[PDB]
C-alpha cells in the first residue's frame, strides 16, 4: 500500500504514497495489465456526482495554501454547495481554476515535460460565446505561446460543458498540423494521420492548396452550434526549414515543421466540471518531429528516401541503415531549430529532466504518476534514464482525458 | 468476454479470449497499473498437498487437450495415477511427454520473450536423474555443445530434479550460463562486466583463480540436491566467442571487445503444473541490441559509447548532437556484422519485432490470444520503427511458466 519504485541504472528507490489519492482507474486488473492500450474506454469521457467531485477538489485546493479547514474553506464549500443544489452545476474562481489546469498537467502521467507543469500561462476564455470569439482567443494564444521562438507553455479553456448539447469543441487534434490527401495514383500527399480532418475541412467548405505541408485551418465548434472554419494568420505560425548540419542535400527533400505543438482535442476535467475545448501548447521534444512525424509507417515515412540520399545498404535490414537514417533525421530536426531559435528538447535532456522532477515528486508530493510506454523515448530508449526507471501508473484529477471526434458526435 | 488489441500503424484488430485462462496475478489493480515494474512479487517463487491436486489437473487437462485426447481413458487414468502419487508421496513426477510440453508451453507463455516464434522447437534434456554438482556440470557442457553447435544455434533447456521439501533444491547459481567476471577496483572503476561483480566476488570467494581480465568467462557454480556449491571451469573450445569489429570503422577492432555466442539464462524457476524446477538453463541466440545496446552501453555495464564516439569524433559537448545515438547504431551494426561475418546465429530488431507480430497474429488466430509485456517486448533502441510499438499487447499470466526466484547466496543455508 506504500509503493516502492526501483532504478535500475543508479539503485534509487522512491516510495509512493500518492497513488492512495487515486480517484479514476487504470483499465488493469489483476489478471490482465493494460498498459500498452492507447486508451481505453477510462482515458476518454448528475446533481448527485457532481458534489463530491468539488468537495475532493476544493479540499485540495486549500490545502495547497494552507487553509485546510479554515473559514475561507468552509465558506466555500458551503458556496458551491448551495451553487450545485441550485444551478445543479458551478463556476471556479479564477485561482482555482488556474490551479486546477496547472495540476492537469501535473498529473498527466504520459506527459515527460511536466518539470515544467508549474509555469502554465493560463488564458480564462470563459466569456467566449461564438467561434469567432474562439478564433481571437485561439490566435492570442498562438501568439502569445510561440514567442518569436521563445516558446511559452499556455492553455486557453473555454466554457465548461453544460448539457452536453451546448459543447465547445476544437474539431483539430492540434491547433497547428499539416493537411493530408489521397493521392489519384493510391498514395498520400501530406500528412496521412489527418486525411479524415482534411475530407471534412473540404466537406465544410476548405478550399486546400493541395500542397505537401499546408496549414489546415482551425474548425470551431461554439455552444454546440456548427463548426466555422478559420485560417490561422500565416505571420502566426512560426515554421522551421528542416536542414542538416552535414548533409546538405537534406534541405533538398524539402522539410519543414512546425514550431508549436498545440493538443487541442482533449477534455480538461476539474472538480467534476469538464471543459470540452481546452487547446494547450508547450515546446517539442526532437524525436516526436524526428521520430514519430517523419518516420512512422503511417506518417511522412520518409525513411526509405532519406536513406537512399545517403547512399546506405538497404538489402538487409541488419545493416541498420533506417536507424541510421532515423539518427541523421533526428540530429537535423534539432539541428534547425536550434539555428532558427526556436525552442526544442532533445530526447536525453528532456528524459533527465524528468528524473529530477520525478525524484522531486517523490520528495514534495509523495509520488508522481508516469506511464512508462510513453516516457520512454520512441529511439534510444535505453540509453536515456527513463528507461530504467521503475514507474507506477494512476490516475489523479484534476485530469486531461480523451473525448470522441466531434463529428462522430455532432448532432448536425 | 472479449478483449480488443488495435496495431495503430496498420489498423489491424485481434480478439482475446485466451486471458481468460489466466491463473496467476499481474501485480497491477484497478487504480494502479505496475506495468513497468521489473519484478513484481508476482513474478517471482513449500507447497502443499492442499493446492497442488488443481494445478496438477489443470495441466494434465491442457496437457491431454492439446493431444486431442480429453476425456479419454489415458487422461482419466493418468489423472488417477496422479491423483494417488500426490496423496501418497504430497508430489508427484512428470512423464517425459509431459514435461516437454510444459517446458514448450512455459516459454510460449513467456510475455516478455520477443523471440517466441520458435516455442515449439526446443529440446528439451531431461536431467532429472542427476545428483550431484559433478552431474549438473556434466549435463550443462553438453547443452552447452548441443545449442552452440558450431555456431548454427539450436534453442535447448536442461531440466534438473524438481523441488521437494525446498531444502534439496537443485539451483545454478549463475544468472547466465557464459558470463563475464566483473572486478571492483580499490579506486573505485570496474573490470570487466560491473553486472556481474557480487557473483564474481562470490566465486573468488570459493576459490576461484581469477585471472582479473575484461572478458573472463566465470566458472559454473553449481547447486546440488540442497548441498553447498561447487565450482566448474566450462572447457574453454565449448565458450563460442565473437571477436568484435565494423565492417567500415577498422579502429573498432582496437577497442578489444568480444562477446559470447550463446545466451543462456540459467537463474530462473520452471513452473509446470504446480512442479518447482528450480534449476532449468535454457538457451537460443542472440537479438543484436542485447549486447550492442544493453551489455555495451548501459551505464551500469560495459559503458563504451565514450570511447566509440570518442573515436569517431563526434561532437560530444552538447547531447543535442545526438552522438550517444550515432555510436549506438554504429555498435549495434558491429555486433551484427561481427556474428554474421563468424556465421554465429543471430538476429536484428527488425526482423525479430517483424517475426514476432506474425508470431502474435498467429497465436491469436489459433490459441485466442498471445500474452505480451510491451515494456519488455519493444527493443532498446529504434523503438517505434519497429512494428512492435505500435501494437496494443495485453499481459497476462499462464501457466506452465518461467518465474524469478531470489539469488541463493540470500537463501542458502550453508553446510560447509
Ligand atoms: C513544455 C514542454 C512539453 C513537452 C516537452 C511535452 C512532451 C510530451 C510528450 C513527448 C508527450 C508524448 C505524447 C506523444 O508522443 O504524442 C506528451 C504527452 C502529453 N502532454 Fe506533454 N509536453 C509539454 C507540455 C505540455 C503541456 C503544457 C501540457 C498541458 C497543459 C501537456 C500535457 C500532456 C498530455 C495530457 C499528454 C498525454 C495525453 C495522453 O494522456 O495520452 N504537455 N507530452
Ligand atoms: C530463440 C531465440 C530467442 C530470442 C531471440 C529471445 C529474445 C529475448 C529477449 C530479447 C528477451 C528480453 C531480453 C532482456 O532481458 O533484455 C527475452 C526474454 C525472455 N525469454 Fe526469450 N529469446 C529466445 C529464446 C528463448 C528461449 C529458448 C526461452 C525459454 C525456453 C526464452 C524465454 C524467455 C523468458 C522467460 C524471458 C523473460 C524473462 C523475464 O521475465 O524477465 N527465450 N527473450
Ligand atoms: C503540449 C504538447 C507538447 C509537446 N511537446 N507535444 C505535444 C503533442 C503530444 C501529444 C499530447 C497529447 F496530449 C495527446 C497526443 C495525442 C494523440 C493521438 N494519439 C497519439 C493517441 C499527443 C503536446
Ligand atoms: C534464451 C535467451 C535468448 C536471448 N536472446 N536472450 C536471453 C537473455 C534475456 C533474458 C532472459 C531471461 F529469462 C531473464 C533475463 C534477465 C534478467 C535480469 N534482469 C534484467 C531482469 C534476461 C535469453
Ligand atoms: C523499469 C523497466 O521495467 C526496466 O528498465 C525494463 C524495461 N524494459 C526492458 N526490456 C528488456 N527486454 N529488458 C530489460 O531489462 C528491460 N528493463
Ligand atoms: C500500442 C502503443 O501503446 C502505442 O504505439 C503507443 C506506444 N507509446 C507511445 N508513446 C508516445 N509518447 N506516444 C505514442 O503515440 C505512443 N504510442
Ligand atoms: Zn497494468
Amino acid at each position: 500500500r506504500f509503493l516502492k519504485v526501483k532504478n535500475w541504472e543508479t539503485d534509487v528507490v522512491l516510495t509512493d504514497t500518492l497513488h492512495l489519492k487515486s480517484t479514476l482507474e487504470t483499465g488493469c486488473t489483476e489478471h490482465i495489465c493494460m498498459g500498452s492500450i492507447m486508451l481505453p474506454s477510462q482515458h476518454t469521457r448528475t446533481k448527485d456526482q457532481l458534489f463530491p467531485l468539488a468537495k475532493e477538489f476544493l479540499d485540495q485546493y486549500y490545502s495547497s495554501i494552507k487553509r485546510f479547514g479554515s473559514k475561507a474553506h468552509m465558506d466555500r464549500l458551503e458556496e458551491v454547495n448551495k451553487e450545485i443544489e441550485s444551478t445543479s452545476t458551478y463556476q471556479l474562481k479564477d485561482t482555482e481554476l488556474i490551479y486546477g489546469a496547472k495540476h492537469a498537467w501535473r498529473n498527466a502521467s504520459r506527459c515527460v515535460g511536466r518539470i515544467q507543469w508549474s509555469k502554465l500561462q493560463v488564458f480564462d476564455a470563459r466569456d467566449c460565446t461564438t467561434a469567432h470569439g474562439m478564433f481571437n482567443y485561439i490566435c492570442n494564444h498562438v501568439k502569445y505561446a510561440t514567442n518569436k521562438g521563445n516558446l511559452r507553455s499556455a492553455i486557453t479553456i473555454f466554457p465548461q460543458r453544460t448539457d452536453g448539447k451546448h459543447d465547445f469543441r476544437v474539431w483539430n487534434s492540434q491547433l497547428i498540423r499539416y493537411a493530408g490527401y489521397k493521392q489519384p495514383d493510391g498514395s498520400t500527399l501530406g500528412d496521412p494521420a489527418n486525411v479524415q480532418f482534411t475530407e471534412i475541412c473540404i466537406q465544410q467548405g476548405w478550399k486546400a492548396p493541395r500542397g505537401r505541408f499546408d496549414v489546415l485551418p482551425l474548425l470551431l465548434q461554439a455552444n454546440g452550434n456548427d463548426p466555422e472554419l478559420f485560417q490561422i494568420p500565416p505571420e502566426l505560425v512560426l515554421e522551421v526549414p528542416i536542414r542538416h548540419p552535414k548533409f546538405d542535400w537534406f534541405k533538398d527533400l524539402g522539410l519543414k515543421w512546425y514550431g508549436l505543438p498545440a493538443v487541442s482535442n482533449m477534455l480538461l476535467e476539474i472538480g467534476g466540471l469538464e471543459f470540452s475545448a481546452c487547446p494547450f501548447s508547450g515546446w517539442y521534444m526532437g524525436t516526436e518531429i524526428g521520430v514519430r512525424d517523419y518516420c512512422d509507417n503511417s506518417r511522412y515515412n520518409i525513411l526509405e528516401e532519406v536513406a537512399k540520399k545517403m547512399d546506405l545498404d538497404m538489402r538487409k535490414t541488419s545493416s541498420l541503415w533506417k536507424d541510421q537514417a532515423l539518427v541523421e533525421i533526428n540530429i537535423a530536426v534539432l539541428y534547425s531549430f536550434q539555428s532558427d531559435k526556436v525552442t526544442i528538447v532533445d530526447h536525453h535532456s528532456a528524459t533527465e529532466s524528468f528524473i529530477k522532477h520525478m525524484e522531486n515528486e517523490y520528495r514534495c508530493r509523495g509520488g508522481c504518476p508516469a506511464d512508462w510506454v510513453w516516457i520512454v523515448p520512441p529511439m534510444s530508449g535505453s540509453i536515456t534514464p527513463v528507461f530504467h526507471q521503475e514507474m507506477l501508473n494512476y490516475r489523479l484529477t484534476p485530469s486531461f482525458e480523451y473525448q470522441p471526434d466531434p463529428w462522430n458526435t455532432h448532432v448536425w
